[PDB]
């Protein structure tokens, strides 16, 4: 009765009720599975409960989130459920912190990060990279939540005591946060404001957190500082920015 297949699985935490889950814990104690299982997983991409969970956000909300969570710990996962990411060259990496990140939940966010969420997660298949039409954030939680505009989750992710994630941190192509806010930027009056307000505060973060190394002196695989990247992609207003930045 107890007996969980994917469909189960899934149905019971997309709909956010967490008595759906009853006989899960016992189940997979029976039977030696793990929520990480080929069984368990979209074959397709890799996809998780978790991921699941996270995508079904009602108002921030899911009360299955924290019990899978609960279940993965206490199953004793030597792969923890957290840190799954998607394995299909479209969305591979693509990990449950960066849906939580897109979604806009500090308070999953915070969940996953509590719960060992690895900050450092490049999301680098094709669907995340440039160079058709791609979701580009620079591949990392920290440039994700940076380039979607949530200074909260920015000063969360570099400022918690469960992972805190680098200002240095770059892509898979050697992008940091400011090559990436860069390359999201436009020459728009209407949109420059704030991504010109996280690059500086992201440099101020800089100054607390990494007050010896010049992120702006940072090169890409291209070989390519922030500025200089600006100015190849046509990136006018960042570029004029970022020059007149300490004036």
């Amino acid at each position: 009765p107890n007996r969980f297949d994917r469909d189960r699985l899934f149905n019971a935490v997309s709909r956010g009720v967490p008595e759906d889950l009853a006989g899960l814990p016992e189940y997979l104690s029976k039977t030696s599975k793990y929520l990480t299982d080929s069984e368990y997983t979209e074959g397709s991409t890799g996809k998780t409960c978790l991921m699941k969970a996270v995508l079904n956000l009602k108002d921030g909300v899911n009360a299955c989130i924290l019990p899978l969570l609960q279940i993965d710990r206490d199953s004793g996962n030597p792969q923890p459920l957290v840190n799954a990411q998607c394995t299909d060259d479209y969305y591979r990496g693509h990990s449950a912190l960066h849906i939580a990140i897109e979604k806009r939940s500090l308070q999953c966010v915070k969940l996953l990060v509590e719960n060992g969420a690895n900050v450092h997660a490049r999301a680098c298949g094709r669907f995340f990279q440039k160079g058709g039409t791609c979701f580009y954030f620079g591949e990392l939680p920290l440039s994700l939540a940076a380039c979607t505009k949530q200074w909260d989750v920015v000063s969360y992710l570099l400022e918690n005591p469960h992972q805190p994630a680098s200002l240095q941190a770059t892509d898979s192509q050697g992008n940091t946060v400011l090559h990436a806010l860069v390359m999201i930027s436009d020459n728009s009056a209407e949109n420059i404001a704030l991504v010109t307000s996280m690059y500086d505060g992201l440099l101020q973060a800089g100054a607390r957190l990494c007050p010896t190394v010049q992120l702006e002196d940072i090169r890409n695989l291209q070989d390519l500082t922030p500025l200089k990247l600006a100015a190849k992609e046509g990136k006018i207003e960042i570029f004029r920015h970022i020059l007149q930045r300490e004036f």
